[PDB]
């Protein structure tokens, strides 16, 4: 595989929510330094779905090959993004904007 | 509900999967141009799953303000997002940059 290749795809397709650095933040997803040959669910510090937790596998070219072509067929439970906003004032706001940009 | 501080809320927590503006293109999700008033699924060009087809409800400030709270309970089905790589050749190529990235 193409490694300079690879990290374009990494940067438009991933980057938004997973680090790969070494001390990397986790974001939306976990930080994925030391990822491979280590058991799903296990970046220090990140909170994952129970799916996640215990699926069970190790992380390496053919099990990310798998995951990767569709990851809620390989790991069904597991949760990629919250998109809504649970404090009532900031849902007020945003629904103020949106009756005014959606109409305008 | 301030408009000030929604724009704000909007670019920082829906801008990346959605536009607003008339004439602004589907992006992950839907452009959300004349979303008021108008039923559940409903983005001329966008292909919604079933749930967000089917749920049969307006869109307004009440309706959103539940939607926005939690979207898979009030549309449970929904999906926000495809996390992963169709195509061969470019999982080939994101695991060997992963393979390098994570290691290093
Ligand atoms: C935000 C919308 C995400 C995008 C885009 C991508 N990933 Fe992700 N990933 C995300 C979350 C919230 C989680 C944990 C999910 C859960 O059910 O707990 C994950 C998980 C992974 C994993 C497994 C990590 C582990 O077991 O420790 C991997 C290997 C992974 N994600 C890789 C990955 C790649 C390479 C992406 C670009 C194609 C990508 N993800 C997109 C959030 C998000
Ligand atoms: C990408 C990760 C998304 C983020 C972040 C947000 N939304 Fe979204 N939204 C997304 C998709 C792919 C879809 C269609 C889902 C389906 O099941 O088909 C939606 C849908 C909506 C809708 C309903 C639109 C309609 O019925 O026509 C609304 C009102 C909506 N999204 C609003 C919205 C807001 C305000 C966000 C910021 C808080 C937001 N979404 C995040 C993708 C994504």
């Amino acid at each position: 595989g193409d490694v300079e290749k690879g990290k374009k795809i990494f940067v438009q397709k991933c980057a938004q929510c997973h680090t790969v650095e070494k001390g990397g933040k986790h974001k939306t997803g976990p930080n994925l330094h030391g990822l491979f040959g280590r058991k799903t669910g296990q970046a220090p510090g990140f909170t994952y779905t129970d799916a996640n937790k215990n699926k069970g596998i190790t992380w390496k070219e053919e099990t990310l090959m798998e995951y990767l072509e569709n990851p809620k067929k390989y790991i069904p439970g597991t949760k990629m993004i919250f998109a809504g906003i649970k404090k009532k004032t900031e849902r007020e706001d945003l629904i103020a904007y949106l009756k005014k940009a959606t109409n305008e």
